[PDB]
This record gives structure tokens, C-alpha cells and sequence, in this order.
């Protein structure tokens, strides 16, 4: 799915957050807004920079000399929604685009805050407009070469792929010739079946879904690992190549941990948890991806498909 | 072990920050102050604040009434402006679960801040008189120490391992062990089950080959369990020799080497040597894993007195 | 159906009672006030407040100066109705609005009681308009929600669906095609019937309901039981869509759970046991909705209508 | 087990509450005061009322003339106002039958509130000889005793559970088993049935998962049983070992299932440990869920002396 | 061994560059000037930074306000030779190992491709000057923490240092922790320790030199099996200096790849070696053996057990 940015302004930024949003938009980005429809139960701008912000890809953050609340101070508070900002995007997923006469840095913690002229017609800024473009660039090229965080479903990924994807790679490739069930293969492909959503518990939802496509059990024995590795074949619908399937069970943990870590006293889920279970499944896919496609072995023989 | 603190503060915060560290380390902690001796790569205090503060299990912040000011700091224009941006940032890199903030009488901090109570304190010179800052100090130990004492979860990533490893394998296989008249492992009866979870010391080896040669130099034997909690049967190792009357069952959990290799891909840059924020980022999620499970094991009936988290 | 509010005041808070049960009308809300015609059997405003005061989804107590009969205090006799209020309602689902300077605590057990200047018309006090809204807000939102509490019927609710409607759901979508008695469907309702009252045995309701619409029996095999199950099938309206029927006898036994507990030492049914007896079914129908709605192989798939 | 009891007092109202406490241990009952040590979260008096005060079988209040004055307390600005919303509290929390009161002499509280006794008794340093405390004591006992000896019942959840789990499923079987000339389970045949309710020690774990591996642990058989009560056949489970004469028969009830999972979803924070006020109420869950089993089994001639409650 | 660094400069501005190097000396460094005693079959300055300037751990370069103006010696103006030396000296030592320090009214950027070039005043008693000292401090203070992690690049010897390494000294680690006891020859022994014997440098033959270091220590032939490789592990046993902790030894023989390539390279029709040729035995030596110490040290199982010894 297209890549998730959230912008945060104050009151008074909203024509230059909806400019940035519009331009991020026209370059093929999913852009949300501190005061989008989404974030209705946030009271005020402070709670949803520290709710929400972390569940989106990147971040940017618009500074306005007019604005120099909770605090005594419209600096303070702005000061403050900065660093927050910074704190819960972190150094690599957070850019800033300060207005030209406000008075903030501009190397924060190697973070650049380039600085525009406030103008009404923002179709005319050079400045702005190539400021935009550079975080654009910056933004595909770190997407394009997988950048990593110690983000739980990035960790789970990453276990899962080299626990079990490559190890059923290396496994399947290591034989002169492909015999599984009884019936020999020129060749295979690895389905892994990523679920449309964390509605539902991981394990019984496998299971019905490889009942539904009638889905047998193939065991596979590798020196990579002191036990088998079990797999799940078509047998029907393979006819040259061995068409395997697989659902992540660590999807499992992840779902129980945001249950877990997210649900109250109520049964309906709220608008955190939902983009925080959209964030997880997005950040596993891609990481599985981006694993698979950087190995000889897995490159062309596993593929991520969905439920 | 015990459970570590950071405090964070200004240049001239160092005696309230001490005073707490050592109020703290009576109460049976393990206090690292923002010019501690660990964090020399950092060149100023926001760049702590950015990298390490995350890593540690809670975090307090001292603000003092000579920051909230207007003066030159080579960062800011404005000292005040530091101060409030540090606060900023330890409160998103730290969380409204984990960060703890005290601040002296004239301060211009809020005290509703995010669901973060900011008490005042009297500054004096002698702080072991001081009622104030001493009943606060009281009153973050009685929050770390209820936090600690529940279970209190986050999304961190060796949080959601612990979780995955429970729910797929431990739970499982104490159900299949439990769901057996007679347990007969390697065609040999026991009465009794004991599951040990071995848990690396350190990150500094690969899981699986650490695991393995740990197995090959203890000499314990694999088994399969049937479960039917699963589509394939459970493996595990079994020692046989020291197992007489109780079947003594091990296992190094796989997962870690997820960890440790997400770990690796993160924090190492083109340099054999590990920094210190790794080393730092290694043993909090080791530390958090083994706390995560022993949480989870002690949590349920079929497992509380039957699963033991042992170090390896 | 409407939610609704129980208005706890003295005798002489009528009027704030009125008007705040006017602008909840106005905020299409169901609202009763202690002295309402329905509760004319209630001596005092205390054994209401204790009686029929937990049977409503929301409650709002009103302070007066004026009132600062069964105690020797008119004081005292607030206080404690206050407090009968909190412990029959809790702290998630009381509310109160205390007149300006009266001298209850603002936060009592973590519930707040904001102040209100006492006026003439009520359509010019801004404050007492926001504290309204607030309530209203926080009402609307603990409903969006699915907020639980330790009722009978909301226990039942939960039970029946994890144990009989998720293991049906699942059962139903492991199959690669969907054969009940022989015939192919290519989908599947499930049809949930809630009776109106619980004036008659559900047993006997449910098994009438199924001989004058005219349903069979089918039996489901699931590897979520240890034995299989067994539901209702329409097979003459269903043409390509399985359409099934269900009622819950969790609600037999809920419904002689209040004829026994109501004292019945008579034939006829008192207004505690009747309002009693809608709270538990609307309870019922809102749980088993909002766990329908927050499952993925049960949200579409499961309907809940009324007899 | 043994029925709890809740004293709730003021500061000073000690003396008499640890006397009182003392007189129901040595009358067979199992009595916690709101300071003991089991309310530790707690800060106060009167969150102890709101979160566990309901959790126990029967309440009592001592109101002593201490508190009936004009002072501070840093909750209401009265002493008297505090006690009479307390003793408000507590009515609510416990309702009008299982609220006891006991006030002093020169107590302003009533004496019919609600239909809620509050006797009078005179203060006195030997507490041993006051025959008007004794009595109300005495009183209070034999009303309590009556009320657990008949089959008094309230709208909680595992009351609820447990009466539509008998209803609909233990009343069916013993009238389609005692509609059989023969006992004929698996084609064998049998002179008479015992049926055996599996209670859990606690709700620590899956209750369908728990009750599935207690049957593969104990080699425990299903069986189909037809009867007329119901449009499909009742499912059981017997051992076919034990059994030689007399039909034995388990079943763990899966409502505890729901229950379980009702507590956890509403007790339960963002916290894998267990706080004191959920196990307190799922040990009272437990509890109420076999006392109304076993009165509604004891209250039937067909299900009297056929079906047992048995712990796990 | 102390840090080899090396300082380039023009003539007109030898005495920045003493200066700097007498600081560094300070500092436990090792410091060439490129008018050193070493660098004389060098001819000019840019011969010298095209042949040796790689052959350090670290680079300093030096500009000064005197050779910037239209004077006139291998380009035209003095202006171009100080451009081609900096982008010359750039290239050779890389962006992590180059560093610059030009004087007051300096021409050349401050972020030249990653590297800053730090501007400080000229006099005449340098231990005086407050900003020359701090630059001088924080090229120090990134030299010792670059040294410390183990910062490394695509050196021959890194890469034989690493394959060497993953390939032989973690297996045979693995294979001897992988065992309940410890028996190597048919004697039990309670603990082990690796000596890796690495040559005080590359002027013979490395495979003999291995030979002629077990026969004269007499050291005996050991086989190790191993689950990591489908052939076992051959190393040497003490066997008489051993009595509980067993004594391990080897000599790397991708040391005399490294031999025969440099060899290779650099002899063009002589017997005698080249300055820059031992320059750069002595360079790789130093990379290989700091190399394989940083791997060691960060690995559980070969931190304690295994022991790099001089010859
Ligand atoms: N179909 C299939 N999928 C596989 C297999 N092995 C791994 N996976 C998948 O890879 C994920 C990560 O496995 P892990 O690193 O070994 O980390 C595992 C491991 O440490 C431990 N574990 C799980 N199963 C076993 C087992 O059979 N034996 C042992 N000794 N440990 C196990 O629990 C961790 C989490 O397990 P999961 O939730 O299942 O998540 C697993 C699972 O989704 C396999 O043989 N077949
Ligand atoms: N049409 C249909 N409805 C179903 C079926 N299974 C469950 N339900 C519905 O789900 C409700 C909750 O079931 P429970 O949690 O298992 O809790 C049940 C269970 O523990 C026990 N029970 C009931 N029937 C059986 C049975 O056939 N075999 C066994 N072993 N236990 C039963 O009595 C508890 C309460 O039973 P209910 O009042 O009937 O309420 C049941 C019933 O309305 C089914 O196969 N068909
Ligand atoms: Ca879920
Ligand atoms: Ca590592
Ligand atoms: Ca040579």
C-alpha cells in the first residue's frame, strides 16, 4: 500500500499543512493531518502527536513565526509538540519545514530544518516546493533500500525469515531433485499468506484457510536445523512447480501484544490500535519483502500473497 | 536484576539529580545519571536523550529554576527553549508509562502534562530534610515498584518475542505434557515434568549455533511431543541421565536470534566493535524478554510451577 | 433502542432535572427522572436511588445549596444519596453537576462534579451547556467503544458468543464448499433471533418461533469442539446463501435468574423486574453486537434480529 | 470454603472492627478489614469500598461517635459528611441484603435505613462483657447463617452462569438418564449413574483447553445421550474404567469459560500480571458459581443424590 | 602498535605541520611528515602522496595562505598543485581516514565530501592558539574512537583477517565449547586457549617459517571435528606445556597470500625492498593482527579463549 506521512502543524499552519498533504499526495503518499477525521477522540494537538504519531511511517512537522495552551508560552508549546514529535518519530522517520522568520534550529539532532517564505499563493514557491521535493527523495530512497527499525513486527520478520523461509529455501534447493508426498517437482514456489487483518486469532485462521483451499502437510528435513521443517502443499493445483504455503504464527504474538497492551475495559477497538495493527502488518510485509528479495535463493521462489 | 533508572537534567541539575540517584540506589536500583561515564559518544545532553533514554526500564526529569530563563546555550537561542524541548523529547522517547518529572517552585513546567504529574519541590541545601522532594521521590518508588510488580506490557520488540515464544510454544507444550496420563518421552515413564527455558547471557553469539554447542556440551538428547494445539508435533531436548524421577526438559528460545540479528542490522555501522547504546539496546531487550516470560509463566496454572527461566 | 439515563436530584433540583433531561431528549437520549410515573410504587428518593437506580445504562446526580427527611440532616441526606448513587452505579457509569460553590469534592473516586452558575433560563448559562456536552461526549464515546461491565447479561453474552457463534463462524468458513443436507451453498447467514420480552420460557418461544417459520435441524462438525454442532437451517428461502437461525438458552436461564431473585410472591410483575428484565436484554443484544462486529469471520456474516 | 466477611471502619474504629473481626473467626468465617494487607493499591478508605468492597459475601460497618464532628480529613471537608457518604457507598456497593451496620451510642445515623438494622451499643474498654455488642453480634451471625443455609441468591454473573448451566444442561441429562430403563452408554450397560461436576481450582487458564487435556490426562470417553428436552443429543463424557457398576460420568461447564474471559476483559489494563481486585473477584466468581450449582442440586429430587460438585 | 599517521603539507608551511605532529607525538601517535627521512626516493610531495599517503592508518593535510596566489611547480599555478595535492590525498586515504586542517583566509570548503577543514590563525608560538589546539583535540578525540570500534575497510588484510577468522578461529572454537570434556590426543583437559602465532613480519616464507616455529617449539598435530564444515579442524597441541588448560597454535597461512601478492606487486626487478613495499608489509601485518583482536574480542565464545601472540 502506499507509504503513511503525518503532519503536524499548530492552528494557525493548517494552509501550509493542506499544501504539503496536497503535494505529498500528488507523489503517490498517504497523508494525514493532526486534525483528520481519524483522530477525533484526541483532545488536543499535544496527545495526538503522542498517541498516533509513531503508527505512521514518516513524520513532518511545520513551524509558524506567528506561533513563537497547555504551557504559558505559544514558544513552549511549540518547542515542546517539536520534541515530541522528534522523540516519537525518531531521527530517521521525522523531517521539519519551518516558515521563514521562525527562530528554531536547523540541525537538530541531524535532523534539517529547512526555512520558506510565507506567501498565499502556494503554487509560485520555489523554495517550499524544492524543499518538499528533497524530503520526497529522501523519503522514496530510504523505502527503496529498507530501511530497518526495532519495530516489534520488524523483529518478527526478520526471526521468522531466517528461522524458517530460508531455511525451507536452502532445504528445498539442497535436493537433487524435488520429492514431496510422493511426487517428484522440477521445480517450487513459497506462498506465505500475510492475514488482511489482526481481527481474528492467527492460528485458527490458518487452519480454516488451508482447509477452505484444501491444503495438505508436507515435512521437509533440512541440516540447518535439529528438527524438521513443516510445510503446506496444494497437490492440486501444482502441476510442474510445488506450490507451498505458510502463514506466520509470530503474527499471532504480535496480535496478542497489542491486544494486550491496547485493550481496556471495552470490547470495540479504537483508532490507535487499528493503525497500530495496520502499521505492524504493513512493516512485516515489507520487511519479509525486502529480506526475500535480497537472497539468491528466495529472490524468485517465495512469494508474499494475501489472505 | 534490578531495575534501571535514567535521570536526565541541565548542567546545573547535577546535585538534584545525585541526591536522587542516590535516594533511589537505597531503594534498591540501578541509577544512570544523563554525565555518567557511559554516555561519552553523546557530545551534548540531547543527543543522551535520543539514543539511550529509550533503553532503560523508567526515567525521571529534574527541572530546576536557572534553565527556565533567557540565555545563550549553543543549541537554542533561548536556555528555556532547551529545557522545554528536552523535556519534550524524554517524554516521547521515554512515554507517558515510563517518565516520571520533578520540578522545583518557580518552574514554569505544567503539572497535568500528558497524564504526567509534575510535583513542585522547596530547593535547600540539605535534601535529606527536604519533606517534599523526598515524598515525591517516595512516590515515584511506590509507581516503579506497583509497575514493576504487575506485568505493565509495551510494544517493545523483545516485549511481543517473549509473547509469540509463550503463546506458541510453552503454553503449548505444557498443555500437550499435561494432557498425558503417563509422560513417556523417549519411551522412558516420569511422574513429573520440569521445562527449563535457558536464556543467553549475552547477544554477542548466533542463538542457533550457541544453542546447539550449549546442548552438545551439556549432552541433552532431543524428543517429540504430540500436541494437539498444533499441526506438527513438539520438538525439545531432554537430558536422561539427570532426569530420574522428573522429566527435566531444555530449551533456548530461536527467537532471540531474530533479536540479535535485528539488532545487529540496526545499530552496527562498518565497524567490528559494538558502541554502547548497542551493548545497552542488547541487554535491555534481553532483560525484558526474561521478564516478559517469567510474567507470562507465572501468570498461569499450568505453567507457574512447572516452566523455570534459567541463565545459561 | 435509545440509551438510557436515570436524572438522581432532590426536591427541589427539579428543574435542573427537567432541563437536563430536555437537552439530553434534544441529544436523542432516553431520560427518567427519580419521581417519573414509572417509579410511583418507590416511597422515597432513597430506596428508588437504591432500587431501579443500577437498571439504567447512565446515571446524573444534581447538588443544591438549598439542600445544605430520613436523616436529621438535609446534608447528611445528600451525601448519602450521593454515595448510594456511586455504589449502584460505579465510577464508569456516574455522573454528576453540582450547582456553583457547592462543596463537594471534584474528584470523588475519579468521577468529577463540574460547577454550574444556578440562573433562571437555562438556555444562557454557557457553562452548564459545555458540562452537558462533555457528559454527552464522554456517553457517546464509552458506546463506540463497547465499554463492559460485571452484568449478568453481558457475561452471558460474551459466553455464548465465544463458545457457540465464533466455533460455528469458524466451522463454516473451513469448508471448501458449503453442503448442509445435501445442498450447495455458496455463503452463509447466520440469523441470531432475540425475543422481544422474557415474558414466556425461551425453550418453548424458540422452539414455536422455529415450527411456524418452518426450520429444520442441520448438525456442523468442528474441530473447535469436542462434539459437533448443531443449528437451524431455513433450506426454502435459501436459495444460494445458507441462511440459519439460532435463539440463545443463556437467556432462559437469565430469565428465571430475575423471577426468582424478584421476591415473587405474587403473580404479576413488578416495574423493577420489567425495566430489569429490558436492561438485561438490551445489555445482551449490545454485547453479542459488539462482539460480532469486531471479528473478522463473524462481522458480515452474523445478524442479529429481532422476533 | 468459608464465608467472607468485610468490615469497613474509620481510622478509629480499629478497637472495635479487629473485636468484631475476632468474634465471626471464632464463629467460622473469613473476615478482612479495610486496612489489612491484602488493599495495598488502595490509597484511601474509600477506594477500598468502591473496587473490593462487593467482591465479598457479606459486609459489616461499625460507626463509632468519633467521626460524627466537624474536622479535616483532606477528602470532604468534614468528618461527618465523609462517614455518612462512606456508609452511602457501601450500602451501594453491597445493597440491602448483605449490609450489616453497628453505630454507637450518640451516632446520628438512623436506625431503618432501608431496611438496614444499625443497632446501638455502648463503648466500653473490655469489649469481652458488652452484653448489647455481643448480641447484635450473635444476631448478625444467625441472620447471615440463615441466609447461606436457604438458597438466597443474587444477579451476579456466576450466579446467572450457574443457574442456566444447571437448567439447560444437568436437569436434561438426570431426566433423559432416569427416562431409561437401562443405563446403555457405548454398549455397555449399567444399574445406576453418578454425574460429576469438574470445578477449576482457579480461572488462570483456558477453561475449554483446561477441561480438554484433564480428559486426555485422565483417559476420560465421550459419549451421545438422546433426550427429549433438547432438539439435539446431550454430549458427555465417562471413563469406561472406573465404571464397573455405576456410571460415571465429568463434564467441566464452559460458561466459566465466559466468565473467565469477562474478567479479563474488564478487569484486565495493559498489564500481564493480575491486580488483587480481579483475583479477589474471580475467587468470588468461583465460589458463587459452586454454591448456586450445588443449592440447585440439592434443591431437586432427580439431581440430589446423582449429581457432586468436585474440585479439579 | 601506536597509530601511524601521516601529515602532508607544502614546504612554506612546515611548521603548522610540526607542530601538529610534536602534538600528536603527545598523544601516543606515530607521525610521518612527508619530508621524512622514509620518503626519500619519493621525488616531489605528489609522488609521496600517490605512493605512501595509503600506506597509514590516518591522514592530516595542511593548508596555508601563501600557496594560494598566481605564482609558478608541476602545474602552472601554486593554486592547482594545492588543489591536486588535497584531492589526491582525499582519494588515497578515503573520507574516514582523511583529515584537514587549513589556516585563517583559506579558499577550501568546510564540507568538502564529508570532510571538515577546520580554519585556525597563524602565528608564531603555537602553543598559544586555542582553536588550533581544539581542532587538534577533535581530530584526536575521532581518530581514538574510530580506532576503538573498529572502523574497517576493504584492505587486503582486513578481508583475509575476517575470512581467516569466520572460517577457522570461530569453528574451532565452536568445535572445542561443542564438547562435554576435552580430549585432544587422548589426554582430558579442563579448559582450552588458541595462540594464533602471527609472524614479526613478512620477509620469509610464511608456511615454512610455521614448520620451522612448531619443530623448534615441538609441537604436536592435533584433529578437531567439527558440525560447521564438512572436513575436521587440524591444529597444534603444546602437549608438554599444557598440564589442565590445553594450549592451541597456529600460524595463518593467508598471511603468505598476502606475502605473495605484495611481493608480487611491488618487486619489479630487484633484491632489495622498497620503502613503501615494507611500508606496506608493515601496514597489512598491523591491519590483519588488530583486525583479527577486534573480531575476537566481540564474540562470546573466542573473547577469553582466544590469545593473538607475536612470534
Ligand atoms: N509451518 C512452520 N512454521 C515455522 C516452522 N518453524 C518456524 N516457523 C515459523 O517462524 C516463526 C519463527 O520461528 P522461531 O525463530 O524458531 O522461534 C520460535 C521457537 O523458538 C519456538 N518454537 C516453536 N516451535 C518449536 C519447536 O517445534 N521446537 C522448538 N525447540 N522450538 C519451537 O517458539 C518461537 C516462535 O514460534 P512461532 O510462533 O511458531 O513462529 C514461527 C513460525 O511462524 C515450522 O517448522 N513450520
Ligand atoms: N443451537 C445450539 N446452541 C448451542 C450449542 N452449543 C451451545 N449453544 C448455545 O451457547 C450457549 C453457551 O454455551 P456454553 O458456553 O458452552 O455453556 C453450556 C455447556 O457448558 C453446557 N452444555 C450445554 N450443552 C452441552 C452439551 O451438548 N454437551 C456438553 N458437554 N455440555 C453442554 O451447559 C452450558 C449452557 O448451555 P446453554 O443454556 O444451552 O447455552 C448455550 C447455547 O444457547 C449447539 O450445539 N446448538
Ligand atoms: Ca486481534
Ligand atoms: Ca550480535
Ligand atoms: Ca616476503
Amino acid at each position: 500500500m502506499r507509504t503513511r506521512i503525518f503532519i503536524g502543524s499548530s492552528k494557525e499552519g493548517l494552509k501550509e499543512a493542506n499544501y504539503v498533504k496536497s503535494r505529498l499526495e500528488k507523489a503517490n503518499f498517504e497523508v494525514f493531518i493532526w486534525n483528520d477525521d481519524i483522530f477525533k477522540p484526541n483532545k488536543n494537538t499535544l496527545e495526538t502527536l503522542l498517541n498516533v504519531a509513531s503508527l505512521f511511517d514518516f513524520g513532518i512537522m511545520i513551524a509558524t513565526k506567528d506561533d513563537f495552551d497547555i504551557f504559558e508560552t505559544v514558544r513552549d508549546n511549540v518547542v515542546f509538540e517539536f520534541g515530541l514529535f522528534l522523540g516519537r518519530l525518531g531521527e530517521n522517520r521525522a523531517f521539519a519545514l519551518q516558515e521563514n522568520g521562525a527562530k528554531l534550529p536547523s540541525d537538530l539532532l541531524g535532523i534539517t530544518i529547512p526555512k520558506f517564505e510565507k506567501t498565499d499563493d502556494y503554487f509560485s514557491n520555489y523554495n517550499l516546493n524544492t524543499e518538499i521535493d528533497n524530503i520526497i527523495k529522501i523519503i522514496n530512497e530510504k523505502i527503496s533500500l529498507g530501511e530497518l527499525g526495532l519495530l516489534p513486527s520488524t523483529v518478527l520478520a526478520i526471526g521468522y525469515y531466517e528461522n524458517f523461509v530460508s531455511t525451507v529455501c536452502d532445504a528445498l534447493h539442497s535436493l537433487p531433485t524435488i520429492k514431496l508426498n510422493g511426487i517428484e517437482y522440477k521445480d517450487f514456489v513459497f506462498n506465505i499468506i500475510i492475514p488482511n487483518d489482526l481481527d481474528a486469532d492467527i492460528k485458527r485462521r490458518a487452519q480454516i484457510y488451508f482447509k477452505k483451499m484444501d491444503i495438505h502437510e508436507v515435512k521437509i528435513d533440512t541440516n540447518g536445523r535439529s528438527f524438521p521443517l513443516y510445510l503446506q502443499i496444494d497437490e492440486e493445483n501444482s502441476g510442474d512447480v510445488a506450490v507451498l504455503y505458510d502463514m506466520p504464527t509470530t503474527l499471532g504474538g504480535i496480535d496478542k501484544a497489542i491486544e494486550m497492551y491496547m485493550k481496556k475495559g471495552h470490547i470495540g477497538k479504537t483508532s490507535q490500535q487499528q493503525l497500530l495493527e495496520e502499521r505492524e502488518l504493513r512493516n512485516f510485509k515489507t520487511t519479509l519483502i525486502n529480506l526475500i528479495n535480497n537472497n539468491s535463493f528466495t529472490k524468485t521462489f517465495v512469494k508474499v500473497i494475501e489472505e
